[PDB]
């Protein structure tokens, strides 16, 4: 039965047929069991180690590489010579490379915990149910109890299914439904049906759900559903059923392995039509075995010169260095691909009770009646100082200290307060502050009792701990409470029945204290205090009392009113069932007017700002809270949300009012609204859809079981650092400190973090560019390779690796937060930065081939080859009299290869420089703007120099240390890369800047 809560026990018992003393019979257990299946959350896919490392290959560009692993094996094989300890490390390093990738990818699954399987810990192992196969409880294992059980729960229990209550055996029944929301406030269960079908959980009083504590008492009752049906179950099928889209750059990256697919193989076929030529050549001669072996060669070598296989280990470096900063900065966020959203946020939904505001309630304000003559009436209205839980203010009237006392309207005023209460205070000796013992709203009730003293108690006398709850045992001494009737959203009140004390034997002078929301506690009194005298309620008069109320609420001042009252002839103890909560209204009425308060729950003080960033920042931002609309918005003016004086009509809007709305104007609403009142449970998920459906990257705040859905769905969910488990795991970042300021300090951090990233990513792509156009020219023209597999890959990962993380620790701009969010669809290259990098890697294409030639040519060292004879280096083995003069072992010489590896590490570096910024010269903003660079730059030289030197490594690279004359010629053909650079920025600031 999902609707349980709305049939009577009678009903309940009636559907399953099962009897309550006895319980289901073993046949009933059976076809229940196989009708509903076992109570249980589906097991997750077991994801084996096997399929896991599958799933590390399965990227195009590691699957490119894996294919460039193969051939580099075979050509490593099918060779002729002795020299194989150069031969089998090409193939081995590319492999070990996929190996270490896939390391990582099975590491992280390994750490990785979803939110579905933190649901999982609010699931019991075991379950007290009565079955008709035995007298007494016997407690089985949770899963394997069915709907139609009888099951018992007591204090400390962990409800193992969702419950419709038949019978509170104990006094009261008090259950922690905390892991749904956040108020870890035990709420009271009854036993009588809730007439709304479609009536929600925390209506739901004659309901326990799977996975709630039992606070206090002991319960019998019929499990309504199990498994995926119950509530917590209904949220786990949302969560599995709500689907991540990757993140702009993860899309990206996806997009750039595709084409940069299809590049390499339209190369692949441009090589081979440039040397269609061959079709000409004689069958008879040469060597069809080593010019496949060339063809193939070149094809490793075009992989790796492609991809950038230094760039996701780059990125991640950056991103768990920019976490560790946001962490310092009270912000933890849990998957690092979400920087980057966290810098695209465009609508920030937050919650206003504990992260706009402090959550730290203080009365402010009250008011009793001073005076009631016909048509004419006075109020008394006061203010109390002191905004922190402690016993330490005044009252003012008028700003004028005056004794609380004196006015018999406030000694009853502060009666109230002090037995309509649950809550209590704490002087903390560890902490030395006064700390809260309930709700926040009740508890400042409780110090303002304290600073009235309408008995003038000596307690300047008492002790610390002891000054704590001091006004308040003095009321408390005067009448005994009986009972209390709990609060309930249908009547939005609260009431205690109370005794004289010196009343033994007596049945006359009982009284009701009610407090509660000013709507509808004032539409039940008849009545009004005045001092200690009463008159009849009037028109005029009852105007005048919800004016005032209208004016602190909606006012700057934004407080939450409660009216209190008291039943002066409360119905007979006899006359009053305490266990139907529906009667609660009835017992409250015909009541007696005493006074309202007014208290404040303070906005942070680095909120007001915090919002002002957002709004240069092009960051909508919405509020969603419990308050009523008037008072939401009043709060919004307050914080800046809204102007002072701007109209808002269509800006903000309630639960009811956005339920109201077809599904047209829902959308509608949510990409100009600013402030949510009286949110549905529903409904954030909804907001979330609606923004996405605008292409907003939107941010969303929770903090409970109920909100993780949503916070999956954002893009962004926030859960807070009191938050619970599954909410936090639920989530892409935890606030720490429960600030909203923290969202805005993290949204600023991840722009700054992105805008680095774009630089070095693409500085990296950049050379991959350059590296490609070496490997295509050395396949077009025929010339030997100037550079391989082996050298590129130290480069990549290494080389052109510590500048690249050092770019990542560029200064950030000062209009960071003056700019509007980026476009995720934004490409990272495009236009004339495109071809910027289209020169430039033209550039170092042939500046690296050019190198390597150099020496075949016009160097001292190298030979006298012509380029003639260059292009034909593979027939000199053959046709030795058309090349006549040296070894043909020279063509593959180590040292042209270090030129053409110098050149290209050392433009590189200069590259490097020139991704300081995009745009500014390096006149404008010097390269010691980042020191960080500098500094990676000398240890990736110190680097080159070590594999040139250190004996076991030239070997391995092929090759040779360079003479002071051919580190000349390096720097005379990489350098002039700065000002080719230079130029394309000069035409980019001076004839584009439109
Ligand atoms: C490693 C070497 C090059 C070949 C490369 O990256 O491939 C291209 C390709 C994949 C794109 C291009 C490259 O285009 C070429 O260089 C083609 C010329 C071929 C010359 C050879 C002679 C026959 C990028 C690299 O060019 C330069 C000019 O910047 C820019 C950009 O890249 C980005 O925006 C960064 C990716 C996150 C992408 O156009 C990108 O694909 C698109 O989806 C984007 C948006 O990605
Ligand atoms: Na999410």
């Amino acid at each position: 039965m999902e609707a349980a809560h709305s049939k009577s026990t009678e009903e309940c018992l009636a559907y399953f047929g099962v009897s309550e003393t006895t319980g289901l019979t073993p046949d009933q257990v059976k076809r229940h069991l196989e009708k509903y299946g076992h109570n249980e959350l589906p097991a997750e896919e077991g994801k084996s180690l096997w399929e896991l490392v599958i799933e590390q290959f399965e990227d195009l560009l590691v699957r490119i590489l894996l294919l460039a692993a193969c051939i580099s094996f075979v050509l490593a094989w099918f060779e002729e010579g002795e020299e194989t300890i150069t031969a089998f490390v090409e193939p081995f390093v590319i492999l070990l490379i996929l190996i270490a990738n896939a390391i990582v990818g099975v590491w992280q699954e390994r750490n990785a915990e979803n939110a579905i399987e933190a649901l999982k810990e609010y699931e019991p192992e075991m379950g007290k149910v009565y079955r008709a196969d035995r007298k007494s409880v016997q407690r089985i294992k949770a899963r394997d109890i069915v709907p139609g059980d009888i099951v018992e729960v007591a204090v400390g229990d962990k409800v193992p299914a969702d419950i419709r209550i038949l019978s509170i055996k104990s006094t009261t029944l008090r259950v922690d439904q905390s892991i749904l929301t956040g108020e870890s406030v035990s709420v009271i269960k009854h036993t009588e049906p809730v007439p709304d079908p479609r009536a929600v959980n925390q209506d739901k009083k004659n309901m326990l759900f799977s996975g709630t504590n039992i606070a206090a008492g002991k319960a019998l009752g019929i499990v309504a559903t199990t498994g995926v049906s119950t509530e917590i179950g209904k949220i786990r099928d949302q969560m599995a059923a709500t689907e991540q889209d990757k993140t702009p750059l993860q899309q990206k990256l996806d997009e750039f392995g595709e084409q940069l697919s299809k590049v390499i193989s339209l190369i692949c076929v441009a090589v081979w039509l440039i040397n269609i030529g061959h079709f000409n050549d004689p069958v008879h001669g040469g060597s069809w075995i080593r010019g496949a072996i060339y063809y193939f060669k070149i094809a490793v070598a075009l992989a790796v010169a492609a991809i950038p296989e230094g760039l996701p280990a780059v990125i991640t470096t950056c991103l768990a260095l920019g976490t560790r900063r946001m962490a310092k900065k009270n912000a933890i966020v849990r998957s690092l691909p979400s920087v980057e959203t966290l810098g695209c946020t465009s609508v920030i939904c937050s919650d206003k009770t504990g992260t706009l505001t402090t959550n730290q309630m203080s009365v402010c304000k009250m008011f009793i009646i001073d005076k009631v003559d016909g048509d004419f009436c006075s109020l008394n209205e006061f203010s109390i100082t002191g905004s922190t839980y402690a016993p330490e203010g005044e009252v003012l009237k008028n700003d004028k200290p005056i004794r609380s006392g004196q006015f018999d309207g406030l000694v009853e005023l502060a009666t109230i307060c002090a037995l309509c209460n649950d809550s209590s205070l704490d002087f903390n000796e560890t902490k030395g502050v006064y700390e809260k013992v309930g709700e926040a709203t009740e508890t400042a009730l409780t110090t303002l009792v304290e600073k009235m003293n309408v008995f003038n108690t000596e307690v300047r006398n008492l002790s610390k701990v002891e000054r704590a709850n001091a006004c308040n045992s003095v009321i408390r001494q005067l009448m005994k409470k009986e009972f209390t009737l709990e609060f309930s959203r249908d009547r939005k009140s609260m009431s205690v029945y109370c005794s004289p004390a010196k009343s033994s034997r007596a049945a006359v002078g009982n009284k009701m204290f009610v407090k509660g929301a000013p709507e509808g506690v004032i539409d039940r009194c008849n009545y009004v205090r005045v001092g200690t005298t009463r008159v009849p309620m009037t028109g005029p008069v009852k105007e005048k009392i919800l004016s005032v109320i209208k004016e602190w609420g909606t006012g700057r001042d934004t407080l939450r009113c409660l009216a209190l009252a008291t039943r002066d002839t409360p119905p007979k103890r006899e006359e009053m069932v305490l266990d139907d909560s529906s009667r609660f209204m009835e017992y409250e009425t015909d009541l007696t007017f005493v006074g309202v308060v007014g208290m404040l729950d303070p906005p942070r003080k680095e909120v007001m700002g915090s919002i002002q960033l957002c709004r240069d920042a092009g960051i909508r931002v919405i509020m969603i809270t419990g308050d009523n609309k008037g008072t939401a918005i009043a709060i919004c003016r307050r914080i800046g949300i809204f102007g002072e004086n701007e109209e808002v009509a269509d800006r903000a809007y309630t639960g009811r009012e956005f339920d109201d709305l077809p599904l047209a104007e829902q959308r509608e609403a949510c990409r100009r609204a600013c402030c949510f009142a009286r949110v549905e449970p529903s409904h954030k998920s909804k907001i979330v859809e609606y923004l996405q459906s605008y292409d907003e990257i939107t941010a969303m705040t929770g903090d409970g079981v109920n909100d993780a859905p949503a916070l999956k769905k954002a893009e962004i969910g926030i859960a807070m650092g009191s938050g619970t488990a599954v909410a936090k795991t639920a989530s892409e970042m935890v606030l720490a400190d429960d600030n909203f300021s923290t969202i805005v300090a993290a949204v600023e951090e991840g722009r700054a973090i992105y805008n680095n990233m774009k630089q070095f990513i693409r500085y990296l792509i950049s050379s991959n560019v350059g590296e490609v156009v070496c490997i295509f020219l050395t396949a077009a023209l025929g010339l030997p390779e100037a550079l391989i597999p082996v050298q590129l890959l130290w480069v990549n990962l290494v080389t052109d690796g510590l500048p690249a993380t050092a770019l990542g620790f560029n200064p950030p701009d000062l209009d960071i937060m003056d700019r509007p969010p980026r476009s995720p669809k934004e490409p990272l290259i495009s236009g004339w930065l495109f071809f910027r990098y289209m020169a430039i890697g033209g550039y170092v294409g042939a500046a690296t081939v050019g190198a390597a030639a150099w020496w075949f040519m016009y160097a001292e060292d190298g030979p006298g080859v012509t380029y003639h004879q260059l292009t034909h280096f593979m027939q000199c083995t053959e046709d030795h009299p058309h090349f006549e003069g040296l070894d043909c072992e020279i063509f593959e010489a180590p040292e042209p290869m270090t030129m053409a590896l110098s050149v290209l590490v050392t433009i590189e570096m200069c590259n490097a420089l020139n991704s300081l910024s995009e745009n500014q010269s390096l006149m404008r903003m010097p390269p010691w703007v980042n020191i960080w660079l500098l500094g990676s730059i000398c240890l990736s030289m110190s680097l080159h120099f070590l594999i040139l030197y250190v004996d076991p490594l030239p070997m391995i690279f092929k090759l040779k240390a360079l003479d002071l004359t051919q580190w000349l010629m390096v720097l005379k053909i990489s350098l002039p890369v700065i000002g080719l650079d230079e130029i394309l920025k000069f035409i980019a600031r001076n004839y584009l800047e439109g």
